[PDB]
């Protein structure tokens, strides 16, 4: 039997101004998921979703022009290809994108409807194998 040896890095980099953070991004591209962490409700009607995995052009999702994100409450929008059921307010289908994007890179960024970043997670992932 030949001998085996990795190292594999896992980081997660959060940043959150405002009452909502970028709380869980899928590694596998399926959902992002946002949460009020305050207690009161948010406005985030046409607010945006910045999606850059590396050096891939930018994908953005936009909100609906009326949306609400009620204190303590969490909205997950996701991929077309997920196969998720669009029930808001708690679940969104991106019906244009197939996917958030897979690979070792991924920055998710919360734009509210000025087009200012009010949060962000950016999940990378690092494996090294010994030959």
């Amino acid at each position: 039997l030949e001998s085996t040896e990795s190292r594999s890095s896992f980081s997660q980099h959060a940043r959150t101004s405002g009452r909502v953070a970028v709380e869980e991004v899928d590694e596998e591209g399926k959902f992002v998921r946002l949460r009020n962490k305050s207690n009161e409700d948010q406005s985030m009607g046409n607010w945006q979703i910045k999606r850059q995995n590396g050096d891939d052009p930018l994908l953005t999702y936009r909100f609906p022009p009326k949306f609400t994100l009620k204190a303590g409450q969490v909205v997950t929008i996701w991929a077309a290809g997920a196969g998720a059921t669009h029930s808001p307010p708690t679940d969104l289908v991106w019906k244009a994108q197939n996917t958030w994007g897979c690979g070792n890179s991924l920055r998710t960024a919360l734009i509210n409807s000025t087009g200012e970043e009010v949060a962000m997670r950016k999940l990378v992932r690092s494996v090294t194998v010994v030959e």
